[PDB]
C-alpha cells in the first residue's frame, strides 16, 4: 500500500486505556517529530483536497489545539490562509460560540466574526475524528458566518464511532481508519 | 524590511483583553494571509540558521499558539517538531512544570521520551511576555537533558523582561512592543 501513507501510519502510536480503560489513544506526535512523516501527511491531505475541490477552497480552518499543528502547513501547501477555531475564551474581538458534548461534560468552541465573509468556502482540519462532536461544532460556527464547509479532514478516523454520519451531509475524509 | 513589514502589518492589537490593562497582540491575521505567514516562518528560520548553523536537532512548539508555527518552522529547517502541551493531554509517561499564568498556576507537560540526552532544541511560541511559559518549557527540556539553544517568538513585550527571565538561554523576537 501507498508508501507515503505508510510513512504516516507507521508514526501513529496507540496507547491503550488512555484516558480511560478500554479507550485506545491515537497519538500523532511521532508524525510531527519525523520530518518526512509530517511532509507525507500534509502532502496526502493537500492532494486529496485539490483533487476533490479544485479551486473552490478559500481557507483552511484549524481546530484548537491539535488541528493547529496541521492547518497552517496544509494551508501553505494549497497557497491559502488558515483561520482558527478556538476553545472559548481565547480569541479577542466579536465572536460566535457553540457548546457541544465532550467526554462526560460540555465544551465550547468559538470563532472571530470576521474570520470569514459570507460565501467563503472552507475545509476544516483536525488530527482525529472520533464522535464528531468537535468537527460538528466547528461546522455549526462556520455555517453561522454564512461560510460553506466543503469537507472536514483528519489524519485518523475511529470508524466504530460513526463520526462521519454525525457530520453528514458535510463530506469527510481521513488518511487512516481504526475501529 | 518588506518581509518584516508583511508580519508587522498583520498583528492586531486589542486593548483590555482578556482582562483590563492587557493589550492583546493577535497573530490571527498572520495565519490568514499566506504571504505574511510565509514571511514569519522565513524570518525565524533565517535567524536560526544564521545563529546556530546546523546544530538544531528539533523545534519544540508550545501549546497552543506555538503549535501554529512549530511544525512549519521545523519543516523549513528540515527538522521534526516535538510538542510541549498543557498538562493532561499527552498519553504515556510524562513530566510537568508549573508556572504563574494570570492570577493562578498552569502546567506544561512533555513525554519522558520526547528527546534523548544531549539533543539540541529551539522552542517557539507566538509571543513572549513574562517568559513564564517559555521558562517552563526550558525547565522541562533541561529535565530531559536536552540543550535549549534558543527560544524564539513573533512578538516580545519588552517591559515584561521575559528576555532576562530566560537568560542565559538566548531569545529572539521578530517584533517588539513595550
Ligand atoms: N482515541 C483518541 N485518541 C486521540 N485523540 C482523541 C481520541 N478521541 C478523541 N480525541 C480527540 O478529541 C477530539 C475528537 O473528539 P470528537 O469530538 O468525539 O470527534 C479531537 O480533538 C481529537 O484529537
Ligand atoms: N499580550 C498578549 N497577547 C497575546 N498573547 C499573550 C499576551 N500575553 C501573553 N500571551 C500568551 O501567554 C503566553 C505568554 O505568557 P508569558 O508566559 O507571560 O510569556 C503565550 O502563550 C502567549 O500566547
Ligand atoms: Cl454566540
Amino acid at each position: 500500500a501507498d508508501s507515503e501513507l505508510q510513512l504516516v501510519e507507521q508514526r501513529i502510536r496507540s496507547f491503550p486505556d488512555f484516558p480511560t480503560p478500554g479507550v485506545v489513544f491515537r497519538d500523532i506526535s511521532p508524525v510531527l517529530k519525523d520530518p518526512a512523516s509530517f511532509r507525507a501527511a500534509i502532502g496526502l491531505l493537500a492532494r486529496h483536497l485539490k483533487a476533490t475541490h479544485g479551486g473552490r477552497i478559500d481557507y483552511i480552518a484549524g481546530l484548537d489545539s491539535r488541528g493547529f499543528l496541521f492547518g497552517p502547513s496544509l494551508a501553505q501547501e494549497l497557497g491559502l490562509g488558515c483561520v482558527l477555531i478556538r476553545k472559548r475564551g481565547k480569541l479577542p474581538g466579536p465572536t460566535l460560540w457553540a457548546s457541544y458534548s465532550l467526554e462526560y461534560g460540555k465544551a465550547e468552541l468559538e470563532i472571530q466574526k470576521d474570520a470569514l465573509e459570507p460565501g467563503q468556502r472552507v475545509v476544516v482540519v483536525d488530527d482525529l475524528l472520533a464522535t464528531g462532536g468537535t468537527m460538528n461544532a466547528a461546522c455549526e460556527l462556520l455555517g453561522r458566518l454564512q461560510a460553506e464547509v466543503l469537507e472536514c479532514v483528519s489524519l485518523v478516523e475511529l470508524t466504530s464511532l460513526k463520526g462521519r454520519e454525525k457530520l453528514a451531509p458535510v463530506p469527510f475524509f481521513s488518511l487512516l481508519q481504526y475501529e
